[PDB]
């Protein structure tokens, strides 16, 4: 089940052929089937071609959770163009630094006001998503962009900026194969399937939401890009919901106000940060059919460990087992393998370890070593069974 040597947009091409008429993406404004998503992705690729954006070049994209952004992502992958997603709400000087570090060919904004703000901070061409969507639709109607082009599994597909306002710009450089591999590996543990409906309140510009786009696409599921939270869940038929502590507490607070519940929910997946016992309990009480799944990871390799769903009640202090096909080792000060029970630096090896930081060899050399071993700067230990824990 694990995917090696893969290309990101092949996930879309596969599902576009296998299930063209299932629903792939719903946002506030409408729904696309897998066929529609592929059509618009191809059209967006022809637009890139029309603008002369070539293999290996970057585009910076600052867009909300809408179908168009997923088409931008895939259409760019299909041309070997590098997707550099940004959160709305960044401050001017922060934008200037990140954009210049990304060094793109062009910039896509949410609307004209946002595009004017972006023009203050770069001289590159900035395009409103609405304006340029008119062209993409014409291109779609003409059947443009169906042509494949040479893209290597080793080509960069995404830059994920992890640096805050107060930091030097720093992005993880993510090639196609690692991305596909990590999506297949996460999914081998979590088991999304074609009949799932994924309710995603997370931004698809954060790798958390991005991989919900990938994993839905890998498996044929439907992704729903989102106070009336409980109703939305129930009425969408939501089965899988990625969460963060803050979103989980809000959900348990809201559910008391709504005794109709959301019985279709079968799994909550938590990355980001420790979910406290009380929230866990409250979720299970409100959705007794739903598993509450712990995970740990960093952007530098997408994800490190997942507690298998069937073991959700066990080893409360663990953040789970390594992703299938990957290795976690605990190293001493001198870089030597520690035995079980012993505290050390959590290190990681495998086909998910990303390519380093974009154009920052020095900083990369200190995290990525020998590179093939990621040193996380987190400390913890493994038990005999291979489960991961923090500290000693």
């Amino acid at each position: 089940d694990l995917r090696y040597g893969g290309l990101v947009h092949d996930l879309l091409a596969d599902s576009g052929k296998a299930t063209p008429n299932s629903d792939a993406m719903e946002d506030a404004f409408g729904t696309w089937t897998y066929q529609e998503l592929l059509n618009h992705s191809q059209a967006f690729s022809a637009w890139l071609d029309g603008k002369g954006v070539a293999r290996g070049e970057r585009i910076v994209v600052q867009l909300p959770n809408i179908r168009q952004t997923v088409a931008v992502f895939y259409g760019a992958c299909r041309r070997g163009v590098v997707f550099v997603p940004l959160n709305p709400g960044m401050k001017p000087f922060h934008l200037r630094s990140v954009i210049a570090d990304a060094d793109p060919r062009l910039v896509i904004a949410e609307d004209e006001t946002a595009a004017d703000r972006l023009r203050d901070v770069t001289d590159l061409p900035v395009y409103s998503i609405d304006s340029l969507w008119a062209d993409v639709e014409r291109l779609r109607d003409a059947g443009a962009g169906a042509e494949a082009v040479e893209v290597s599994p080793e080509d960069l597909a995404v830059l994920i900026y992890t640096s805050g306002s107060t930091a030097a710009p720093k992005a993880v450089a993510c090639p196609h194969q690692q991305i596909v591999f990590a999506a297949s590996s996460i999914n081998a543990v979590l088991g999304y399937h074609a009949e799932d409906i994924v309710f995603c309140r997370m931004s698809v510009s954060w790798d958390f939401g991005l991989y919900k786009v990938l994993i839905s696409t890998l498996t044929g599921a439907k992704l729903v890009l989102a106070i009336a939270l409980v109703k939305s869940l129930r009425e969408s038929g939501a089965t899988m919901m990625p969460i963060v502590p803050s979103l989980a507490s809000m959900l348990t607070t809201l559910i008391r106000r709504d005794p109709e519940g959301a019985p279709t929910l079968r799994m909550f997946t938590n990355s980001a940060a420790a979910l406290p016992q009380v929230t866990i309990d409250a979720l299970r009480s409100a959705f007794p059919g739903a598993q509450v799944v712990r995970m740990y990871g960093q952007t530098e390799c997408k994800r490190i460990s997942i507690m298998p769903p069937h073991l959700e009640h066990e080893r409360p202090d663990s953040v789970g087992l390594p992703l299938p096909g990957t290795t976690i080792e605990i190293l001493d000060e001198d870089g030597t393998l520690l035995p079980p029970g012993e505290p050390g630096e959590i290190t990681v090896t495998g086909p998910h370890v990303m390519a380093g930081y974009w154009r920052a060899p020095e900083i990369t050399a200190r995290a990525y070593r020998r590179a093939m071993r990621l040193h996380t700067g987190d400390y913890g230990h493994l038990d005999e069974d291979g489960f991961l824990y923090f500290g000693g």
